């Protein structure tokens, strides 16, 4: 599977029937629609104590990792029930500014979405947590075009290390921090993971207020590669899912 023509994801079902099921993510955020809901709580981000280990390419995007063997990095409080540690946070960006986040808003497409994905706690490792509706928790950050974004630097720079799939590379103290929007405002449904296997444990929350990143910051992106080094040259471009229908749920909004 891939984002290619011939194993891009309106051929994903094939492989993963879950595909076409009733909570895909991502969706198209309604904004006239989605319900402002007073019984939710604010978000809580303890995330002073994270520690990162690695970046890597896994031929579909990079990934940062972190070791969740403890409460280090940790989200509470929202739609949320219990302790989600955070595990490893990822992009999907496009060939253009035009293109690139997974979730819309209104339909309006961000320049790339950036995902902090953590579990919960209770099922004991994240192996077991996408066995579960309520397994996984993934902070949706929307990126635009404008300014630099100090904070997102040290990732860049490392980039040209895992140009190509299979490449990884030492990556500790990271400070995740660095890549949050003032506001934790957000919005929040029932859906999945926008790659395979697409398991439906995600309680998605999708920040309103997005962070902007210059366009040298997102050019370095564009830069790296799907293929495994020694092949032809595929750019990791449009690494991103369309729209699913939505089916019944409901989108709240904390404000
Ligand atoms: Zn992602």
């Amino acid at each position: 599977w891939g984002y290619g023509k011939h194993n891009g994801p309106e051929h994903w079902h094939k492989d993963f029937p879950i595909a076409k099921g009733e909570r895909q993510s991502p969706v198209d955020i309604d904004t006239h629609t989605a319900k402002y809901d007073p019984s939710l709580k604010p978000l809580s981000v303890s995330y002073d104590q994270a520690t990162s280990l690695r970046i890597l390419n896994n031929g579909h995007a990079f990934n940062v990792e972190f070791d969740d063997s403890q409460d280090k990095a940790v989200l509470k409080g929202g739609p949320l029930d219990g302790t989600y540690r955070l595990i490893q946070f990822d992009f999907h960006w496009g060939s253009l500014d035009g293109q690139g986040s997974e979730h819309t808003v209104d339909k309006k497409k961000y320049a790339a979405e950036l995902h902090l994905v953590h579990w919960n706690t209770k099922y004991g490792d994240f192996g077991k947590a996408v066995q579960q509706p309520d397994g996984l928790a993934v902070l949706g950050i929307f990126l635009k075009v404008g300014s630099a974004k100090p904070g997102l630097q040290k990732v860049v720079d490392v980039l040209d290390s895992i140009k190509t799939k299979g490449k990884s590379a030492d990556f500790t103290n990271f400070d995740p921090r660095g890549l949050l929007p003032e506001s934790l405002d957000y919005w929040t449904y029932p859906g999945s993971l926008t790659t395979p296997p697409l398991l439906e444990c995600v309680t998605w929350i999708v920040l309103k207020e997005p962070i902007s990143v210059s366009s040298e910051q997102v050019l370095k992106f564009r830069k790296l590669n799907f293929n495994g080094e020694g092949e032809p040259e595929e750019l990791m471009v449009d690494n991103w899912r369309p729209a699913q229908p939505l089916k019944n749920r409901q989108i709240k909004a904390s404000f």
